[PDB]
């Protein structure tokens, strides 16, 4: 199509590889480029980690506010809220907001280890008939992003139709829904990616992440002016490990997405 000719013009001159997949809920929709390939997640993934918790709550019902340790030793690249709480406690509800609305890696591997590892984040993906999702490390390791090693990936098609269930289906439930909406709406990193490609009127809950090989990501839901919402993924990485990210690729591809619509 029209928009495929354009996906495909902006990854080549980006130099890279591209990964797209749009659901538009108005009609169920779709546009997917290199929707069927791996991608490695990086920071996205901490979406399904924070949804993982969130549906441990609709049964565990004081979960989200137990404290939890956080320790010097448990720091490690990039934890902006946990290295202020250092030697005390955040409770599993700040862990998921430091987690998604500023990306702390300290608070991420928190919620992994809640859920018993990496391995309960996907066993959670599959409880919610996600077959695609592996997370296989904790931070800060998840994000090597070494071409073809298919550990801490999935592909667009699946992270879309994932997202589009955690947030506008029925994989959590009411309140717990409405949680991870208000994390994603809130989130501080996201201006330069996909919302930097869309209209300024529109609503948009969004969560980044970066890697090695320049990997450049992020997922969001979209509410246009007077239409139903979107949900649109977009992944990107590059060949040389020490590639230098490429947030404007991200909003380039939403923007052509919002003009096909
Ligand atoms: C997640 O991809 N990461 C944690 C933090 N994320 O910020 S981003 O979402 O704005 O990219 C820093 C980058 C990355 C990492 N390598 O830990």
């Amino acid at each position: 199509s029209a928009v495929q000719q354009k996906l495909a013009a902006l990854e080549k001159s980006s130099g890279g590889r591209l990964g797209v997949a749009l659901i538009d809920t108005a009609d169920n929709t779709q546009v997917l480029y290199r929707g069927d390939e791996r991608f490695p997640m990086c920071s996205t993934s901490k979406v399904m980690a924070a949804a993982a918790v969130l549906k441990q709550s609709e049964t565990q019902k004081q979960l989200l506010n137990q404290p939890v340790e956080i320790k010097p030793a448990d720091l490690v690249n990039y934890n902006p809220i946990a290295e202020k709480h250092v030697n005390g406690t955040m409770t599993l509800a700040e862990l998921s907001a430091a987690a998604l609305q500023y990306s702390d890696n300290t608070a991420m591997n928190k919620l992994i280890a809640q859920l018993g590892g990496p391995g309960g984040v996907t066993a959670f993906a599959r409880a919610i008939g996600d077959e695609t999702f592996r997370l296989d490390r904790t931070e800060p390791t998840l994000n090597t992003a070494i071409p073809g090693d298919p550990r801490d990936t999935t592909t667009p098609r699946a992270m879309a139709q994932t997202l589009r269930q955690l947030t506008l289906g029925h994989a959590l439930g009411e309140t717990q829904r409405a949680q991870l909406v208000t994390w994603l709406k809130g989130n501080t990193t996201g201006a330069a990616s996909i919302r930097a490609g869309l209209p300024t009127s529109w609503t948009v809950g969004d969560k980044t992440g970066s890697g090695d090989y320049g990997t450049t990501n992020d997922i969001a839901v979209i509410w246009p002016q007077g239409r139903a919402p979107l949900v649109l993924v977009t992944y990107f990485t590059q060949p040389q490990q020490n590639a230098e990210s490429r947030r404007d690729v991200l909003a380039s591809a939403a923007r052509i997405i919002a003009e096909g619509l």
